[PDB]
């Protein structure tokens, strides 16, 4: 359960107190009645008031003869003393307040408040957004694994198209021309993979890929807080943490083959010097509207799911649909930055040690404040999850080819993928 709203640090006279919002008017009648009673069972005066409309008030300490209630730390943070430790493990829950929140020792009556999480008067603290409907790791969360089930059974499961394998004859005559460019049997390559398990389509850029850098979003805004510097990573909350990894769950199910940029680049201008300057669609275009067609089917069916648990708003989710690309979304914000580093790193997988270390890992490296031991640490842990997936590595650490059996079981199962993934300790910082 959850019952409690939101919590205040309001000040009724001199004396700090906790203003306590509720969803229904009954629902503080009840966690009026159980608190009561389970404090005077345990032979403790608790100052919890009634307040105005749905509130309740937590008043200050009264010592020597009541200890038990609010009062401000000589560090500023905001305090609440419950007597008993076992009062507190009854109340904390009933409200939301967990270790992200404030202090909680160990066998201790007495909780602080966090100074960033609740600095001073006025300050609030949201545990339920009004507007949450009753329905009926982000990954393990019901929106997250609808959204896995979602790209999977729409888009990654499918094979890439046979169209754009490879070029009409014309496109291939203006293409092979440019010495200076691959060849363009570049739109054929990582078509499939053969397993044990089953005809793997694009093994290159399917679910164990998905779900591997979704996975290392979180892990990557750890390291980003503790070795950046920059202000923006340190204040980047866990709310925004999470809907940058709901994201990525869509980075490539766009697209329709392995193409790079360059390549598409290439087609196009091909395709110009083929057919008297006619326009084409870039490529890299194509895949954008197939992904943003199929992520605006699955907002719109959940969007009482996404909203406002999620995202903020409706115009947020605009933001997003908008913002969404095939891998990168290409934006300088924080979350931009969190979201390309996750699929940079991953690029270990397709890129050669000396591609993979010259254009990612010394941009990784930059954004850890040059802390090289840090991003070992982090790059170790995405070779952990390829190799956990079964993938191939070839620009990083013990490189090796695909393990055939196990990316079999994991491309072909996202539960399983998605199990194998959780086997591996995320690093400290």
């Amino acid at each position: 359960q959850g019952m409690v709203t939101k919590i205040i640090w309001v000040s009724n006279n001199g004396k700090p107190n906790l203003k306590i919002e509720f969803v229904s008017e009954e629902e503080k009648s009840n966690f009026f009645k159980e608190v009561k009673k389970k404090a005077s069972e345990l032979g403790l005066n608790f100052p919890l008031v009634q307040g105005s409309g749905n509130s309740l008030l937590i008043e200050a300490s009264n010592y020597p003869i009541n200890p038990c209630g609010c009062y401000i730390s000589p560090g500023g943070k905001l305090a609440i003393n419950f007597g008993k430790v076992e009062l507190s493990h009854f109340i904390l829950p009933k409200v939301g307040v967990k270790t992200e929140h404030a202090e909680i020792f160990k066998d201790h009556n007495t909780i602080f408040f966090h100074k960033h999480k609740l600095p001073g008067v006025n300050s609030e603290l949201t545990f339920i957004p009004t507007g949450t409907p009753v329905i009926v790791d982000y990954l393990l969360s019901a929106n997250g694994s609808k959204a896995i089930d979602f790209v999977w059974s729409n888009f990654l499961k499918h094979p890439y198209n046979p169209k754009l394998k490879q070029p009409d004859a014309n496109v291939k005559a203006a293409w092979e021309k440019h010495a200076d460019w691959e060849h363009w049997s570049n739109m054929g390559q990582d078509w499939s993979l053969n397993t044990p398990s089953g005809l793997v389509p694009r093994p290159n850029h399917g679910i164990a890929h998905t779900l591997r850098v979704a996975q290392l979003v979180p892990v990557i805004a750890e390291f980003l807080k503790a070795y950046s510097g920059d202000p923006k990573f340190q204040k980047l909350t866990q709310k925004e943490i999470q809907k940058a990894q709901y994201m990525m769950l869509f980075s490539v199910i766009g697209r329709e083959n392995d193409m790079s940029w360059t390549d598409a680049n290439h087609y196009q201008q091909a395709f110009k010097e083929a057919y008297n300057g006619q326009y084409s669609k870039h490529i890299y275009a194509t895949f954008k509207e197939n992904a943003q067609k199929g992520f605006l089917n699955h907002v719109v069916t959940n969007k009482s799911s996404l909203i406002p648990s999620l995202f903020s708003d409706e115009s947020e989710l605009q933001y997003w649909a908008e913002a969404l690309d095939t891998g990168k979304p290409g934006i300088s914000s924080a979350s931009g930055i969190l979201m390309a580093l996750a699929h940079d790193l991953d690029l270990m997988r397709c890129y050669d040690k000396g591609k993979f270390n010259s254009l990612k890992m010394k941009d990784l490296v930059a954004r850890l404040g040059g802390n090289e031991d840090a991003a070992k640490k982090l790059a170790d842990y995405a070779h952990d999850l390829i190799v956990a997936t079964g993938d191939r590595c070839m620009g990083y650490g013990v490189t090796q080819d695909y393990n055939y059996s196990l990316f079999g079981k994991c491309s072909l199962d996202p539960n399983e993928c998605l199990k194998q993934l959780q086997s591996i300790p995320k690093p400290e910082t």
